[PDB]
């Protein structure tokens, strides 16, 4: 108990780092204050953390993280005119407030993208002002996601800044900012969709759901670890998980430097891979401990079945201690299949608690839980299944007819949903496909189905904010390991309606195609989409056909003059094809 926890964190994390960490939390919280007014309670906020290091005996630096921000916070969030729901929150008392300033973040505000201006524009910018800049970007990147991991923003704005300073100085430019840029937006949103995964089943499914999560992971990564060990671990780390997915952004980058210190300091006791790279810098090192490779198997381990079926007290021991008994289970199980997806772990570890719940409190216990591994036996063999033929197919259909058939399938599913966050979560879905399809089939599963299941999540997030759909709801409440088996196993929704028809969306202009070929992708898809809204028992040669029939159009006419007759009567063809069907 420090007093003043404030200028304990200020002195554990240091100057920089609690700027950056101050200034990510405060445009998470607020996401529509302009940037000048945040570098003003930044300013405010560590002015008065160092005068609180310097005299811990102040009067009123006593103040608790959350009162402290939330004061300091809302006094400019005040004004209703300019924000509306937003001063309304700290207007109750605590912890209330918090609470209220976490149910209102917006997942998907409505914000323009980036401009990415000139690339000699914005090294000279750099030149100029480094801090300020460096402070801009972390603003509009923490305002763009609202749930991105703070540390790890830490390490992207350190990349960031380590490029500029590094390449833009040369005398080419725009030759290497812009694949780093590239590749640095890329895992960034794998990164914010990965840590929302991570919070939304903290939030939604409480402590036990991401405790086992967190097991299963540790043990498919850390075979070698003894159980204390895995404990203590998935302990630590569901605490710092918990402490960032609430917005307790400095100790929780505290809590993850400690166990990062913690970890490379106990190498022989965990996995041997750490040792390569714990002797880079703090964050770099938890860069490393965050995506570790899975360390090599041990050698003539138990078959699993002198202790969890064979025994004869297996659920006496099961009612001594519950929860330790199924981290047992899943800790074991994990050991011993690190090519099993960690959903597929979390789904077999439900059923077998499931099982000895309810067949072994009667006559015959061991006449049920002696033959439990076969039920095991369709809850491994669909997922690899699927994966199996979604690989196969594309790897014959390709990216963009990937992506064709995997929104012509979801809309399918459930076109209730609106068009433009299907036409992204089916993008992912399929991006996913070149993501994880090349690796062989041992790495083949684990990575596609936990990145299904990071868009599946996206997908439940973008859709709790106007819920339309009642199954998408549906099996995006009751569980979170069974959504992928959900949204497998959805059938046509007969019952909808078809849309009725709507030519103006089938309207054509040049900026079609004499914009970048993204654009024209997703303008394509959200014309599909709406297509296949309107008549959903269409089959796919059809749709294909038309598609191609209206590339190929677009293209043809678009390449040369007459723009306007092309839209004006081949929109009479287009009608009329759509009439003929
Ligand atoms: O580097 C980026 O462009 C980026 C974009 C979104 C989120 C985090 C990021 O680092
Ligand atoms: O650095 C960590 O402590 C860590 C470990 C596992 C997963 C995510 C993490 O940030
Ligand atoms: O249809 C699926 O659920 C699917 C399966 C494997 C890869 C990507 C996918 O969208």
């Amino acid at each position: 108990a420090h007093k003043s926890e404030v200028a304990h964190r200020f002195k554990d994390l240091g100057e920089e780092n609690f700027k950056a960490l101050v200034l990510i939390a405060f445009a998470q919280y607020l996401q529509q204050c302009p940037f000048e007014d945040h570098v003003k309670l930044v300013n405010e906020v560590t002015e008065f953390a160092k005068t609180c290091v310097a005299d811990e005996s102040a009067e009123n630096c006593d103040k608790s993280l959350h009162t402290l921000f939330g004061d300091k916070l809302c006094t400019v969030a005040t004004l209703r005119e300019t924000y509306g729901e937003m001063a309304d929150c700290c207007a109750k008392q605590e912890p209330e407030r918090n609470e209220c300033f976490l149910q209102h973040k917006d997942d998907n505000p409505n914000l323009p993208r980036l401009v990415r201006p000139e690339v000699d524009v914005m090294c000279t910018a750099f030149h100029d002002n480094e801090e300020t800049f460096l402070k801009k970007y972390l603003y509009e990147i923490a305002r763009r996601h609202p749930y991105f991991y703070a540390p790890e923003l830490l390490f992207f704005a350190k990349r960031y800044k380590a490029a500029f300073t590094e390449c833009c100085q040369a005398a080419d430019k725009a030759a290497c900012l812009l694949p780093k840029l590239d590749e640095l937006r890329d895992e960034g949103k794998a990164s914010s969709a990965k840590q929302r995964l991570k919070c939304a089943s903290l939030q939604k499914f409480g402590e036990r759901a991401f405790k086992a999560w967190a097991v299963a992971r540790l043990s498919q990564r850390f075979p070698k670890a003894e159980f204390a060990e895995v404990s203590k671990l998935v302990t630590d780390l569901t605490k710092v998980h918990t402490e960032c997915c609430h917005g307790d952004l400095l100790e929780c980058a505290d809590d993850r430097a400690d166990l990062a210190k913690y970890i490379c300091e106990n190498q022989d006791s965990i996995s041997s891979k750490l040792k390569e790279c714990c002797e880079k810098p703090l964050l770099e090192k938890s860069h490393c401990i965050a995506e570790v490779e899975n360390d090599e198997m041990p050698a003539d381990l138990p078959s699993l079945a002198a202790d969890f079926v064979e025994s004869k007290d297996v659920c006496k021991n099961y009612a001594e201690a519950k929860d330790v008994f199924l981290g047992m289970f899943l800790y074991e199980y994990a050991r011993r299949h690190p090519d099993y997806s960690v959903v597929l772990l979390l789904r077999l570890a439900k059923t077998y608690e499931t099982t000895l719940e309810k067949c072994c409190a009667a006559a015959d216990p061991h006449e049920c839980y002696a033959k439990v591994f076969d039920e095991f036996k369709p809850l491994v063999e669909e997922p690899q299944n699927l994966i199996k033929q979604n690989c196969e197919l594309f790897e014959q259909l390709g990216e963009y007819k990937f992506q064709n058939a995997l929104l012509v399938r979801y809309t399918k599913k459930v076109p209730q949903v609106s068009t433009p966050t299907l036409v992204e979560v089916s993008r992912n879905l399929g991006k996913v496909g070149s993501k994880c399809c090349k690796h062989p089939e041992a790495k083949r599963m684990p990575c596609a189905e936990d990145y299904l299941s990071v868009v599946l999540n996206q997908l439940c997030v973008l859709h709790e904010k106007t819920p339309v759909s009642d199954r998408v709801t549906k099996c995006c409440t009751e569980s979170l390991v069974n959504r992928r088996p959900c949204f497998s196993a959805l059938e046509v929704d007969e019952t909808y309606v078809p849309k009725e028809f709507n030519a103006e969306t089938f309207t054509f202009h040049a900026d079609i195609c004499t914009l970048s070929e993204k654009e024209r992708q997703i303008k394509k898809q959200t014309a599909l989409v709406e297509l296949v809204k309107h008549k959903p028992k269409a089959t796919k040669e059809q749709l294909k056909a038309v598609m191609d029939d209206f590339a190929a159009f677009v293209e043809k006419c678009c390449k040369a003059d007459d723009k306007e007759t092309c839209f004006a009567e081949e929109g009479k063809k287009l009608v009329a094809a759509s009439q003929a069907a």
